């Protein structure tokens, strides 16, 4: 039995447990659950576990280092792994930095363990495409200084991410919520939902008409990763939302569309920067139609309308 | 070629990067890696990747739920569990909010959020085992409020986690960097180090008669991870002092090993509640040797002369 009798007062009520803002509770013991979405999403990524070293890269490098790849080919390699080599990093450190802390609930926090994980495996993965072709990883990792088109989205990146790595940053203020949300809108709709969406459509076209299949394949099992971050995101939003509801007026609805257009524009400039003329049979014409229709369809998961209407040029995403 | 000509100067040097307060250098680019001892940990630790639920437990429940083990038996089981599975959460919380933002080191970083990742895994596993031996999980994980053994050693821990965590806390000050050094201790070399070994002796002896299997097997894969968490802990806590040889005073010294001493001293309360008679032919004797001995082979890692000298009982740790 107890031998401090007054703990059995202490046990945790399923119906006290919140999102953020809970400090009124326990929140280092993970039972009783009340968000079994965060444990599904948690119990999902585990089962996904993969590591990159596990695919070959041989085809891969016979064709990279042969000249049977054109320029135009090459660079959308180059423009995708300069990206994603550091973005994979943004948005681990901002899971840690900035929204562990805030989610004040242990299950959200047990995935946001797995997803912060999950982009590290996701870094690794950069560094061994890299050192496999025998590209020099430290001008691939500073393409989002070099680059700017890459630089234009990380920049834009920053701006939501400053604001809740402030020493005296709070929650407990309809404002400093609303910033919360503006972060967590940032980093699962925009980057992982838009930004790497698109990074994803022109590799998997390379991996589609059997080239470079090694990365094609590394990204197939990213894209696996970053389905369930962009649902779990979702999830948290619009469960905060309904927690918080004072927090969603209209200037915030329409502060979120506004990011979310530029987003879009960032990202068609991207796209032009890597299809300056069109390999297999891609245009960046047909970018400008993909970004559009995912950001309604992201949209459409937080409660927003569409704005763009355009429909889906690649239906196998 | 860069369209940014200026960002080639922001390439990442080697030499530039340091384990703490480093931040006129990117810590977003994981290359060059300079600290190759985390990305072998990292490596490793991914290696040993294994999910809770692999392990069968039925033999274990059907053992549980009969009148073959003593209360005796039965209590080591349940003072195990109660400690555990929310000691787990304390490290990973820590992890996240204390240590990672403080490590300024992208690699070390990368090893993190490997070790934060199985720190989950680690309280799904207690989960599992609630719930699989039919335990009444919100009893056991709420075993740090109502246990006094188990409160006092959590209470003490805390005496370490808050300072850390405070809005204005910083590491550019010989104080504030010692005080995180207290805080890498206590959580590597006491709670990992000291505290979670004393309880894997207690369920590996089980495990080694062939009891309660299931969660024996458990058990020697969270071993396998702490031993790596353990050897990280002790190379960044040397690292920093190698970098930062001003903080490695007497006075801190002095304090870390009276931290051990008292942990020492909590963790022999400990062990005598869960043997207050002895199970297995275990006696709560051998922990008094068993817990100075290894507090005595903690301090040789950090640079600390022993200080109790007592043989090893149980060699096959
Ligand atoms: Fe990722
Ligand atoms: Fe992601
Ligand atoms: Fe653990
Ligand atoms: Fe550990
Ligand atoms: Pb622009
Ligand atoms: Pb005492």
């Amino acid at each position: 039995q107890a031998d401090i009798l007054d703990g059995k007062q202490k046990r945790v009520n399923l119906n006290s447990k919140r999102l953020v803002n809970c400090n009124q509770v326990d929140v280092n013991q993970l039972v009783p659950i009340k968000y079994k979405w965060a444990w599904e999403h948690y119990l999902n990524g585990c089962a996904n576990n993969w590591l990159p070293t596990e695919i070959p890269m041989g085809k891969d490098i016979e064709l990279w280092k042969s000249d049977r790849l054109s320029e135009d080919e090459r660079r959308v390699i180059l423009l995708n792994l300069g990206f994603f080599s550091t973005a994979e990093s943004l948005v681990g450190n901002n899971i840690v930095l900035a929204i562990f802390k805030h989610v004040t609930n242990p299950e959200a926090r047990q995935y946001l363990l797995r997803q912060a994980f999950e982009e590290a495996v996701h870094t690794h993965t950069f560094l061994y495409i890299c050192e496999s072709l025998g590209l020099d990883e430290k001008e691939i990792f500073n393409a989002y200084n070099e680059r700017a088109a890459i630089k234009a989205k990380d920049d834009f990146q920053m701006e939501i991410t400053g604001k809740v790595l402030d020493p005296n940053f709070r929650t407990d203020s309809v404002e400093g919520l609303q910033e919360f949300v503006k972060n967590l809108v940032g980093y699962y709709i925009i980057m992982e939902g838009i930004f790497f969406y698109s990074g994803f459509v022109m590799i998997l076209s390379f991996h589609r008409q059997n080239k470079m299949i090694g990365i094609g394949e590394q990204y197939q099992y990213i894209l696996r990763d970053e389905t369930i971050h962009l649902n779990f995101g979702i999830d948290l939003i619009n469960g905060i939302k309904e927690e918080n509801p004072e927090i969603w007026t209209p200037e915030l609805q329409q502060e979120i569309v506004e990011l979310i257009k530029r987003a879009v524009d960032l990202e068609i400039e991207y796209a032009q920067d890597c299809l300056p003329r069109g390999i297999l049979g891609l245009r960046a014409s047909m970018f400008i139609d993909y970004v559009q229709h995912i950001a309604d369809r992201r949209l459409e998961r937080i409660g927003l309308k569409p704005i763009y209407h355009t429909k889906n040029p690649f239906p196998w995403m």
